[PDB]
Protein backbone atom coordinates (compact mmCIF):
# COMPACT_ATOMS: atom_id res chain seq x y z
CA UNK A 1 0.00 0.00 0.00
CA UNK A 2 0.99 3.62 -0.07
CA UNK A 3 0.34 6.60 2.15
CA UNK A 4 -1.00 9.75 1.24
CA UNK A 5 -2.80 12.55 3.49
CA UNK A 6 -3.80 15.89 2.80
CA UNK A 7 -2.62 18.76 4.74
CA UNK A 8 -6.52 19.22 6.48
CA UNK A 9 -6.62 15.21 7.06
CA UNK A 10 -3.19 15.39 9.18
CA UNK A 11 -4.93 18.18 11.41
CA UNK A 12 -7.74 15.82 11.71
CA UNK A 13 -5.15 13.01 12.99
CA UNK A 14 -3.69 14.76 15.41
CA UNK A 15 -6.78 15.67 17.06
CA UNK A 16 -7.68 11.99 17.06
CA UNK A 17 -4.63 11.07 18.52
CA UNK A 18 -5.03 14.04 21.23
CA UNK A 19 -8.72 12.96 21.83
CA UNK A 20 -8.11 9.54 22.84
CA UNK A 21 -5.51 10.27 25.59
CA UNK A 22 -7.83 11.69 27.86
CA UNK A 23 -10.86 11.54 29.73
CA UNK A 24 -13.29 8.14 28.52
CA UNK A 25 -9.90 7.12 25.99
CA UNK A 26 -12.40 5.77 23.12
CA UNK A 27 -11.43 4.67 20.11
CA UNK A 28 -9.80 6.51 17.45
CA UNK A 29 -12.50 7.28 14.93
CA UNK A 30 -11.50 8.40 11.70
CA UNK A 31 -13.02 8.26 8.34
CA UNK A 32 -12.75 5.32 5.57
CA UNK A 33 -11.69 7.61 2.85
CA UNK A 34 -9.31 9.26 4.85
CA UNK A 35 -7.72 5.27 6.65
CA UNK A 36 -8.04 4.11 2.92
CA UNK A 37 -5.83 6.64 1.41
CA UNK A 38 -3.20 6.16 4.48
CA UNK A 39 -3.72 2.32 5.57
CA UNK A 40 -0.60 3.21 8.09
CA UNK A 41 -3.69 4.74 10.36
CA UNK A 42 -5.03 1.34 11.29
CA UNK A 43 -1.94 -0.03 13.04
CA UNK A 44 -1.60 3.25 15.02
CA UNK A 45 -5.60 2.96 15.71
CA UNK A 46 -5.17 -0.16 17.23
CA UNK A 47 -2.05 0.50 19.40
CA UNK A 48 -3.46 3.37 21.22
CA UNK A 49 -6.63 1.42 21.18
CA UNK A 50 -4.95 -1.41 23.34
CA UNK A 51 -3.45 0.82 25.68
CA UNK A 52 -6.77 1.86 26.27
CA UNK A 53 -7.69 -1.52 27.11
CA UNK A 54 -4.96 -2.43 28.71
CA UNK A 55 -5.43 0.26 31.23
CA UNK A 56 -9.18 -0.60 31.52
CA UNK A 57 -8.45 -4.20 32.84
CA UNK A 58 -6.12 -2.22 35.68
CA UNK A 59 -9.09 -0.82 36.59
CA UNK A 60 -11.08 -4.62 37.55
CA UNK A 61 -8.07 -5.39 39.56
CA UNK A 62 -6.98 -4.56 43.30
CA UNK A 63 -4.88 -2.02 42.12
CA UNK A 64 -4.78 0.98 44.57
CA UNK A 65 -6.92 3.62 42.48
CA UNK A 66 -4.14 6.05 43.00
CA UNK A 67 -1.99 3.66 40.73
CA UNK A 68 -4.54 3.37 38.32
CA UNK A 69 -4.55 7.13 37.99
CA UNK A 70 -0.55 7.66 38.44
CA UNK A 71 -0.95 5.48 35.25
CA UNK A 72 -3.51 7.17 33.24
CA UNK A 73 -1.77 9.97 33.78
CA UNK A 74 1.58 8.79 32.32
CA UNK A 75 -0.47 7.74 29.22
CA UNK A 76 -1.89 11.29 28.85
CA UNK A 77 1.32 13.27 29.14
CA UNK A 78 2.93 10.80 26.64
CA UNK A 79 0.29 10.90 23.99
CA UNK A 80 0.42 14.65 24.79
CA UNK A 81 4.42 14.33 24.03
CA UNK A 82 3.49 12.59 20.51
CA UNK A 83 0.76 15.44 19.58
CA UNK A 84 3.24 18.37 20.08
CA UNK A 85 5.69 16.78 17.79
CA UNK A 86 6.79 19.19 15.24
CA UNK A 87 8.78 16.00 13.93
CA UNK A 88 5.21 14.88 12.91
CA UNK A 89 2.56 17.81 12.94
CA UNK A 90 3.64 21.12 12.35
CA UNK A 91 5.51 22.61 9.07
CA UNK A 92 8.90 22.31 8.37
CA UNK A 93 10.90 25.53 9.46
CA UNK A 94 14.38 26.97 9.08
CA UNK A 95 16.98 24.07 8.58
CA UNK A 96 14.44 21.22 7.41
CA UNK A 97 12.71 23.69 5.39
CA UNK A 98 13.06 21.06 2.60
CA UNK A 99 13.90 18.26 3.98
CA UNK A 100 12.86 14.34 3.10
CA UNK A 101 11.10 14.28 6.64
CA UNK A 102 8.83 16.25 5.43
CA UNK A 103 6.99 14.30 3.22
CA UNK A 104 3.95 12.02 4.23
CA UNK A 105 5.07 8.61 4.73
CA UNK A 106 7.89 9.65 6.75
CA UNK A 107 5.60 11.63 9.27
CA UNK A 108 3.78 8.78 9.70
CA UNK A 109 6.17 6.32 9.82
CA UNK A 110 7.46 8.50 12.77
CA UNK A 111 4.39 8.31 13.84
CA UNK A 112 4.29 4.74 13.89
CA UNK A 113 7.29 4.97 16.05
CA UNK A 114 6.58 6.89 18.73
CA UNK A 115 3.29 5.06 19.21
CA UNK A 116 4.51 1.92 19.18
CA UNK A 117 7.46 2.74 21.91
CA UNK A 118 4.56 4.81 23.96
CA UNK A 119 2.79 1.29 23.47
CA UNK A 120 6.36 -0.59 24.97
CA UNK A 121 6.43 2.03 27.49
CA UNK A 122 3.20 1.61 29.25
CA UNK A 123 3.68 -2.13 28.73
CA UNK A 124 6.89 -1.60 31.32
CA UNK A 125 5.04 0.26 33.41
CA UNK A 126 1.87 -2.38 33.86
CA UNK A 127 4.34 -5.13 34.14
CA UNK A 128 5.97 -3.94 37.45
CA UNK A 129 2.25 -3.15 38.62
CA UNK A 130 1.00 -6.87 38.17
CA UNK A 131 4.66 -7.90 39.51
CA UNK A 132 3.36 -5.97 42.37
CA UNK A 133 0.06 -7.33 42.40
CA UNK A 134 1.16 -10.77 41.97
CA UNK A 135 3.84 -10.83 45.54
CA UNK A 136 0.28 -9.24 47.33
CA UNK A 137 -1.79 -11.61 46.54
CA UNK A 138 1.09 -14.24 47.88
CA UNK A 139 1.32 -12.21 51.08
CA UNK A 140 -1.97 -11.73 51.60
CA UNK A 141 -2.42 -15.41 51.81
CA UNK A 142 0.71 -16.26 53.75
CA UNK A 143 2.17 -18.55 51.48
CA UNK A 144 5.27 -16.30 49.86
CA UNK A 145 7.58 -18.39 51.52
CA UNK A 146 9.02 -21.83 51.86
CA UNK A 147 8.80 -20.70 55.78
CA UNK A 148 5.20 -19.26 55.23
CA UNK A 149 3.92 -22.64 54.22
CA UNK A 150 6.07 -24.87 56.46
CA UNK A 151 3.81 -25.49 58.86
CA UNK A 152 0.64 -26.22 56.35
CA UNK A 153 -0.90 -29.04 56.46
CA UNK A 154 -1.38 -31.33 53.34
CA UNK A 155 -5.54 -30.51 53.12
CA UNK A 156 -4.93 -26.60 53.91
CA UNK A 157 -2.14 -26.44 51.56
CA UNK A 158 -4.41 -27.93 49.01
CA UNK A 159 -6.92 -25.37 50.16
CA UNK A 160 -4.54 -22.38 50.13
CA UNK A 161 -3.31 -23.16 46.53
CA UNK A 162 -6.75 -23.24 45.55
CA UNK A 163 -7.65 -20.11 46.79
CA UNK A 164 -4.48 -18.81 45.08
CA UNK A 165 -5.43 -20.09 41.71
CA UNK A 166 -9.03 -18.44 41.67
CA UNK A 167 -7.01 -14.94 41.88
CA UNK A 168 -3.88 -15.69 39.53
CA UNK A 169 -6.28 -17.64 36.60
CA UNK A 170 -8.85 -14.75 36.21
CA UNK A 171 -5.97 -12.17 34.46
CA UNK A 172 -3.21 -13.63 32.50
CA UNK A 173 -0.59 -10.76 33.46
CA UNK A 174 -1.20 -11.44 37.14
CA UNK A 175 -0.89 -14.58 36.18
CA UNK A 176 2.53 -14.12 34.35
CA UNK A 177 3.44 -11.38 37.61
CA UNK A 178 3.05 -14.71 39.67
CA UNK A 179 5.59 -16.08 37.62
CA UNK A 180 8.05 -13.93 37.68
CA UNK A 181 7.68 -13.26 41.08
CA UNK A 182 8.50 -16.88 42.38
CA UNK A 183 11.13 -16.71 39.56
CA UNK A 184 13.05 -14.21 41.02
CA UNK A 185 12.51 -15.22 44.64
CA UNK A 186 14.44 -18.93 44.13
CA UNK A 187 12.08 -20.36 46.77
CA UNK A 188 12.27 -23.61 45.71
CA UNK A 189 9.34 -25.67 48.02
CA UNK A 190 7.51 -22.86 46.83
CA UNK A 191 7.79 -22.91 43.02
CA UNK A 192 6.96 -27.09 43.34
CA UNK A 193 4.27 -26.36 45.43
CA UNK A 194 2.68 -24.14 42.93
CA UNK A 195 3.59 -26.35 40.18
CA UNK A 196 0.99 -28.96 41.95
CA UNK A 197 -1.43 -26.44 42.76
CA UNK A 198 -1.83 -25.28 38.83
CA UNK A 199 -2.11 -28.91 37.84
CA UNK A 200 -4.82 -29.68 40.18
CA UNK A 201 -6.29 -26.31 38.95
CA UNK A 202 -6.36 -26.92 35.14
CA UNK A 203 -7.59 -30.80 35.67
CA UNK A 204 -10.66 -29.90 37.76
CA UNK A 205 -11.60 -26.49 36.85
CA UNK A 206 -15.08 -25.63 34.98
CA UNK A 207 -15.03 -24.79 31.47
CA UNK A 208 -18.50 -24.06 30.60
CA UNK A 209 -17.94 -20.76 29.91
CA UNK A 210 -16.04 -18.69 27.62
CA UNK A 211 -13.92 -17.12 30.32
CA UNK A 212 -13.19 -19.92 32.05
CA UNK A 213 -11.83 -21.47 28.94
CA UNK A 214 -9.76 -18.18 28.41
CA UNK A 215 -8.56 -18.11 31.27
CA UNK A 216 -7.17 -21.93 31.33
CA UNK A 217 -5.95 -21.89 28.12
CA UNK A 218 -3.54 -19.04 29.42
CA UNK A 219 -2.32 -20.82 32.57
CA UNK A 220 -2.15 -24.44 30.23
CA UNK A 221 0.07 -22.66 27.57
CA UNK A 222 2.31 -20.46 30.14
CA UNK A 223 2.58 -23.09 32.48
CA UNK A 224 4.50 -24.74 29.87
CA UNK A 225 6.48 -22.01 28.78
CA UNK A 226 7.65 -21.38 32.73
CA UNK A 227 9.17 -24.90 32.26
CA UNK A 228 11.38 -24.41 29.35
CA UNK A 229 15.01 -24.04 30.06
CA UNK A 230 14.60 -24.40 33.82
CA UNK A 231 15.89 -28.16 35.03
CA UNK A 232 13.78 -28.20 38.21
CA UNK A 233 10.62 -27.66 36.24
CA UNK A 234 11.15 -29.20 33.16
CA UNK A 235 11.56 -32.15 35.66
CA UNK A 236 8.34 -31.30 37.07
CA UNK A 237 6.91 -31.64 33.85
CA UNK A 238 8.80 -34.90 33.21
CA UNK A 239 6.77 -36.53 36.19
CA UNK A 240 3.45 -35.05 35.68
CA UNK A 241 3.35 -35.33 31.71
CA UNK A 242 0.60 -37.69 31.30
CA UNK A 243 -1.71 -35.52 33.69
CA UNK A 244 -0.54 -32.59 31.25
CA UNK A 245 -1.59 -34.83 28.22
CA UNK A 246 -4.65 -35.47 29.67
CA UNK A 247 -4.83 -31.63 30.36
CA UNK A 248 -4.05 -30.32 26.93
CA UNK A 249 -6.73 -32.95 24.84
CA UNK A 250 -9.25 -31.09 27.08
CA UNK A 251 -8.33 -27.78 26.26
CA UNK A 252 -7.48 -28.92 22.60
CA UNK A 253 -9.89 -31.41 21.42
CA UNK A 254 -10.24 -30.79 18.20
CA UNK A 255 -6.70 -33.19 17.32
CA UNK A 256 -7.26 -32.53 13.73
CA UNK A 257 -7.14 -28.94 14.07
CA UNK A 258 -3.71 -28.15 14.37
CA UNK A 259 -3.17 -25.26 12.59
CA UNK A 260 -6.15 -23.26 14.44
CA UNK A 261 -4.74 -24.65 17.45
CA UNK A 262 -1.07 -23.90 16.84
CA UNK A 263 -2.07 -20.49 16.00
CA UNK A 264 -4.30 -19.88 19.24
CA UNK A 265 -1.79 -21.75 21.47
CA UNK A 266 1.24 -19.38 20.12
CA UNK A 267 -1.00 -16.29 20.67
CA UNK A 268 -1.13 -17.16 24.14
CA UNK A 269 2.86 -18.08 24.13
CA UNK A 270 4.91 -15.05 26.49
CA UNK A 271 8.26 -17.54 25.30
CA UNK A 272 8.88 -18.18 22.03
CA UNK A 273 9.36 -21.53 22.14
CA UNK A 274 8.04 -24.46 20.28
CA UNK A 275 7.33 -26.37 23.47
CA UNK A 276 3.83 -25.60 24.29
CA UNK A 277 2.49 -26.39 20.69
CA UNK A 278 4.62 -29.94 20.54
CA UNK A 279 2.84 -30.77 24.06
CA UNK A 280 -0.27 -29.76 22.85
CA UNK A 281 -0.66 -30.44 19.73
CA UNK A 282 2.13 -33.38 19.10
CA UNK A 283 3.14 -35.47 22.32
CA UNK A 284 -0.57 -35.41 23.98
CA UNK A 285 -2.16 -36.49 20.40
CA UNK A 286 0.69 -39.24 19.65
CA UNK A 287 0.22 -40.39 23.09
CA UNK A 288 -3.57 -40.72 23.47
CA UNK A 289 -3.33 -42.77 19.89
Amino acid sequence: KSCTVSEEDLTTIRNAIQKASRASLDDVNLDEDLIAKCPLLKTITASLKSVASEIATLKDTGISEEQVDELKQSYEQQVNEIVKSRDIFEKQSGGDVMKEQGAMINRMTELQVQVAQLQQQIGEQTSRMYDDMAELIFQRLAMNSTDSIRNYTAHMMEQKLHTLMTKLETNYRIFLGALRYLDHLGDQPLIDKVFDGILKRLDEMSLETNKERENGKYVLVNLLCWTVNNRFLTEKYRKKQLELFRIALKFYPKTGNKEANEADIRGRQFCDANFPVNVITWFAVSRAA
